[PDB]
């Protein structure tokens, strides 16, 4: 029953998830003066013109905009990465007010949201065999601030009255996942974890340093999401970020 209450929030969740507490925990905060540049990381690739997006679901977490992954439509690769990383999902990770939401900090700076592009390694066969392994996933994440609207993001923005409450899904097709990235792609890089249960420690994070921006009626109808199920009391879906964890022994790399 994990969530992000006072009685069941990240604090509580190493009880279930004892991997909680390990070492190679995310989100992490980016020291910018301490994270250094490597040459030797490739170039960044991501190849998103053939996606295809299916369906988009509450969760009673966060909301996934799903894809299909039968094939190699969406890949990343390059960058800290070796080999083909496959697009399974995105979601985000968002606060009540402008100031907090993001998971990764950046000198200790919350941004207003988080979105993460969720890909696993073609060389274990599936996802799931891939979150047993500790290259087995890609996450790319990137940073939401408010300002002017993304309209990228408006046909996500505009399904969410469909999918209110836990459980409920709607048709998303033709979905261009394209359009939520931003300009640059200047990243940094470090071997991390799930920032939800079950926590593996799975996952190379690539975290752009460029945030794109989204308006505040964008963010606020994230806002106007629930956490429960349908013909339950509401509890707004806010706050499903985790805190930063501890580096530990952890190296962020930039690519820029
Ligand atoms: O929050 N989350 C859920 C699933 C896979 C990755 C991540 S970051
Ligand atoms: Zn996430």
């Amino acid at each position: 029953h994990w969530g992000y209450g006072k009685h069941n929030g990240p604090e509580h969740w190493h009880k279930d998830f004892p991997i909680a507490k390990g070492e190679r925990q995310s989100p992490v905060d980016i020291d910018t003066h301490t994270a250094k540049y490597d040459p030797s990381l490739k170039p960044l690739s991501v190849s998103y013109d053939q996606a295809t997006s299916l369906r988009i679901l509450n969760n009673g977490h966060a909301f996934n905009v799903e894809f299909d992954d039968s094939q190699d439509k969406a890949v990343l690769k390059g960058g800290p990465l070796d080999g083909t990383y496959r697009l399974i999902q995105f979601h985000f990770h968002w606060g009540s007010l402008d100031g907090q939401g993001s998971e990764h900090t950046v000198d200790k700076k919350k941004y207003a949201a988080e979105l993460h592009l969720v890909h696993w390694n073609t060389k274990y066969g599936d996802f799931g065999k891939a979150v047993q392994q500790p290259d087995g996933l890609a996450v790319l994440g990137i940073f939401l601030k408010v300002g002017s609207a993304k309209p990228g993001l408006q046909k996500v923005v505009d399904v969410l009255d469909s999918i209110k409450t836990k459980g409920k899904s709607a048709d998303f097709t033709n979905f261009d996942p394209r359009g939520l990235l931003p300009e640059s792609l200047d990243y940094w890089t470090y071997p991390g974890s799930l920032t939800t249960p079950p926590l593996l420690e799975c996952v190379t994070w690539i975290v752009l340093k460029e945030p794109i921006s989204v308006s505040s009626e964008q963010v606020l109808k994230f806002r106007k999401l629930n956490f429960n199920g349908e013909g339950e009391p509401e509890e707004l879906m806010v706050d499903n970020w985790r805190p930063a964890q501890p580096l530990k022994n952890r190296q962020i790399k930039a690519s820029f």
